[PDB]
């Protein structure tokens, strides 16, 4: 009873729905902001092209060939071999990443609720920054909107692959892109465009001397592509032979990059027009954008539409996050999808609660030295587990497969592009990750 995408376009739009989410707007902005901007972006773009695309194709190939979960794919294609540690790490990353992903998405629903009830049709007396600090520091209020978002997440994963994940609305992501474009154009007119565009596209190579920039660039690349943890193995495991994987990987990588770049064109000219620091942190878009929406006449309608379309993109991403533990637990314990979605979704919600409290009453607590709970959970998943799982995945096809099977299953020949892809997995991508690890950690 293995489920398959009902529609022909279902797989590619699901992969696009998995990639495009909070990482393109919320995470891309604040990580680019504190990492220096343009020099980080160039390294980030280079990581997309040379590591992101091939390992995305690597995940599609493994999933479609094995027709199993992120862990069962390795047990099936190479029984009794150590490659399944990437599937195990990938399942754990699903727990950790979605635990805090639900919190940031709860921030979305809260802001949408405030616009729908008219609470943000003017700058609150304490300011848009003071409004944001007051909400995220509340111990209970973000939990309610986080729990509300997870209920929707679990509901769609429980309904199934054909009736749930696939049937998300096809106009909302294009409407999100059109809206970001319209906004990015508006922020160009606001006065901080020259300095904001120099920050984003004129590189200061002094920042590159710190190795941590490379680690953040590769963490954002793996994060924004839903990469390295078997999420695309799982989505690919639902598609049949009537599908071209190379174009799917480039389309997903191209669209996700376009969303990221246009988000930066919107955010940072707005950052500089406001005179705010680009290095503010995780609440950057939540302080900058409502202030930006407030200078528009119809801004409250822009805010409603923005956090509706942003919330819908976060929803399709959270669904693919929960889908990795659910498919793994459906097989290995004969759990029903509704049981696994509800049980694992409830547990992941509980795991995120400390990360939500980390923005307030637990703000002084550290797990990894110098990082609070939220920053620690993100670091182990995005900077450790995603890049390492991606390194294993690339080496698996590179050295654990025969080349003819690698090319045949990926719908490639022994062409220049086919040779380029096998070379990326054997050497370029995995040694780039290893070098990033070696230099960052002493
Ligand atoms: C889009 C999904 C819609 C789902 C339906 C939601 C309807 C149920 C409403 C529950 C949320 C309202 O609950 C109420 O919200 C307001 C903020 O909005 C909170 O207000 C409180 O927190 C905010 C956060 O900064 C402070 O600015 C404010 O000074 C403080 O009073 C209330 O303490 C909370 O009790
Ligand atoms: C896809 C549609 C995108 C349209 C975006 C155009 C919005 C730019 C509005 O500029 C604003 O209005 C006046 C110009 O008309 C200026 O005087 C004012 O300083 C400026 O803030
Ligand atoms: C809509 C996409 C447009 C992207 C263009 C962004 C280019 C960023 C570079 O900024 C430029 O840096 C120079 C100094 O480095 C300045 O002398 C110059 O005045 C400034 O313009
Ligand atoms: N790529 C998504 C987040 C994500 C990460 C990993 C996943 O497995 C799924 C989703 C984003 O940029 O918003
Ligand atoms: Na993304
Ligand atoms: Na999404």
């Amino acid at each position: 009873g293995r489920e398959q995408w009902a529609s022909r376009l279902g797989f590619i739009l699901a992969a696009m729905g998995s990639a495009v989410g909070l990482g393109n707007i919320w995470r891309f902005s604040y990580v680019t902001g504190e990492n220096g901007g343009a020099a980080f972006l160039l390294v980030y773009l280079g990581f997309i092209a040379l590591i992101g695309i091939p390992i995305v194709l690597a995940e599609f190939t493994i999933g479609r060939r094995a027709q199993s979960d992120a862990v069962g794919s390795f047990e099936k294609l190479a029984p009794g071999k150590p490659w399944k540690v990437a599937g195990l790490m990938g399942v754990a990353a699903g727990f950790l990443i979605l635990s805090f992903y639900g919190v940031i998405a709860g921030w979305i629903l809260f802001y949408l609720f405030n616009y729908i009830t008219g609470q943000l049709w003017s700058a609150p007396a304490e300011g848009f920054g003071g409004f944001f600090e007051g909400f995220i520091a509340n111990p209970t209020l973000p939990l309610f909107w986080q729990a509300l978002f997870m209920i929707a997440t679990i509901w769609i994963v429980a309904i199934g692959v054909k009736k749930g994940i696939e049937r998300s609305n096809k106009i909302l992501m294009p409407l999100l892109g059109v809206l970001l474009i319209a906004l990015a154009i508006y922020s160009l007119t606001l006065g901080g465009a020259k300095e904001g565009l120099a920050f984003l596209f004129s590189p200061d190579w002094s920042a590159l001397k710190d190795p941590g920039v490379y680690l953040a660039a590769i963490s954002q690349a793996f994060f924004t592509l839903s990469l390295g943890m078997g999420a695309l193995i799982t989505y690919g495991s639902y598609v049949s032979k009537d599908s071209r994987l190379p174009g799917a990987a480039v389309s997903v990588a191209g669209l996700d990059t376009a969303f990221a770049i246009i988000a930066g064109i919107m955010i940072f000219p707005a950052v500089f027009a406001l005179g705010l620091s680009p290095s503010g942190g995780p609440g950057l878009v939540f302080v900058v954008l409502p202030d930006i929406f407030d200078s528009i006449r119809l801004g409250p309608i822009v805010g409603i539409a923005f956090f509706i379309l942003l919330g819908a993109a976060a929803l399709s991403s959270a669904v693919s996050l929960l889908e990795v533990p659910v498919a793994y637990f459906m097989r290995k314990f004969d759990w029903s999808r509704k049981q696994a979605a509800i049980t694992l979704g409830v547990i992941i919600t509980l795991l995120g609660i400390p990360s939500s409290l980390s923005f307030g009453v637990l703000g002084e607590v550290t797990i990894i030295p110098g990082l609070n709970i939220f920053d620690s959970v993100d670091f182990i998943a995005s900077s450790v587990f995603l890049p390492l799982g991606g390194m294993i995945i690339a080496l698996f096809i590179g050295w654990g497969w025969k080349t003819s099977d690698a090319l045949a299953e990926s719908d490639l020949t022994d062409s220049v592009w086919g040779k380029l892809w096998i070379l990326s997995l054997r050497f370029i991508a995995p040694i780039a990750i290893l070098i990033v690890f070696l230099s960052a950690f002493q």
